[PDB]
């Protein structure tokens, strides 16, 4: 019964994770867009002292999101929010019940975090070499069940953690968004279209097919336009090695 | 009834995390040291194809750890192992039951992963300036309950995740181990002894006083000697300005 408010921005893959999980939970919740990169509201540190999106408030009196209550719980960090939503809505089965399968989900989220996420960030924002990213993606692909299905078999929060980033990759590459070189843009587009990456393309289609994705995605072109407003994606700059 | 084997190494704070949680769970488990730095056994990629410590096997037939069975579950990534141990031993209450308190635990583990660990890595491996690390530690300190307790109040896996790194900081600094300069080492030692960091000192004391730490720690001098064998810590080497 207690209220959930998610502070969000369309470009943000980290906020996207949490919208997906809230959709999969069937939760009642409010979203509130925050111009975190160009015009942070003076009240925003009251909901997240770290000054990042996403931010979540939970409980307290029902108030407008730009008048946050000191009485709500302030929850930070998108992966903490995913686990919290699974904890709040156990009947939605956002994690498996089997401990080994639950560990597959947690392992997949840690493999993404520790090997892949930083490569996406370095390739896109610093234009570092794309090969290490493709290697990390091949490793992540190898953790998926071979025959189809999601990270832990049934859909879980592990798939909410990863799909925002993989789903952005394809249309960002098609639009030439990111500070990597033309040569590495071609390399990545060819790789991600190659038989080497058939399994992760099926994973992306399977995640995107779910209502939780359709209902939290502005569309490929609209997401590209949102991403173009991110300052660290300077138009017209590329790094070469 | 299903067996647990943890592949470990004394120097490793990531492996230490999991040993602490296994102690707190009251689990029956085997540990097996692997010279992952210098002499990785040919069979080790069968338990962890990422070729890192820690590695875990679960279930399957009881076999010598250097003859791993294809029938055991192979679990990778220390934080996934922590959540797995919590799932396997619910009567041990390694997480709170309340969703908001559980979220404090998950948020603290993500704050450490996303803000603090990388700063420890930069300072210790590259000798980058200490100030950003001290800043990140003050942030993490701020997430603790100011008047006392562990990250989520009661002890949880969040404290298993973080104490290996905080507990190494003090004796590594007093040994001058790491690529930072003597000037930054003095600065860090003074900062961590000052009233600014009194709360995090209390936290380190409180975690170290638990049997789970005593039983998984070789002693400060012994741990320093094991750390001197780590190639990335470059014993005898320091970068300046
Ligand atoms: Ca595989």
């Amino acid at each position: 019964t207690k209220q959930i408010t998610l502070y969000t921005a369309t470009f943000s893959p980290y906020a996207h994770r949490v919208r997906i999980a809230l959709e999969e939970a069937g939760a009642e919740y409010t979203t509130y867009d925050v111009d975190i990169l160009r015009n942070m509201p003076d009240w925003f540190p009251l909901v997240n002292p770290l000054k990042k999106i996403p931010a979540m408030t939970f409980g307290g009196p029902e108030v407008p999101p730009d008048q946050p209550s000191p009485e709500s719980a302030k929850i930070a960090e998108s992966l903490a929010m995913l686990e919290f939503i699974a904890d709040l809505f156990p009947d939605a089965k956002l994690l498996p019940t089997d401990p080994v399968l639950r560990a597959r989900a947690r392992t997949f989220m840690a493999l993404y975090e520790n090997y892949v996420n930083g490569q996406f960030r370095d390739v896109w924002f610093l234009g570092t070499p794309a090969d290490p990213l493709l290697q990390a993606l091949e490793m992540l692909q190898g953790a998926l069940p071979p025959d189809g299905g999601f990270a832990a078999g049934e859909w879980s929060i592990a798939d909410a953690a990863v799909i925002p980033f993989l789903a952005r990759m394809f249309p960002y590459l098609e639009a030439g968004l990111g500070l990597y070189s033309k040569e590495d843009g071609v390399k990545m587009r060819k790789a991600m279209a190659s038989e080497r990456f058939a399994r992760i393309r099926q994973y992306v289609r399977d995640c995107r097919a779910r209502p939780s994705f359709a209902n939290t995605w502005a569309g490929d072109a609209e997401q590209v336009e949102a991403a173009k407003t991110v300052p660290m994606l300077r138009v017209g700059e590329h790094h070469h090695h």
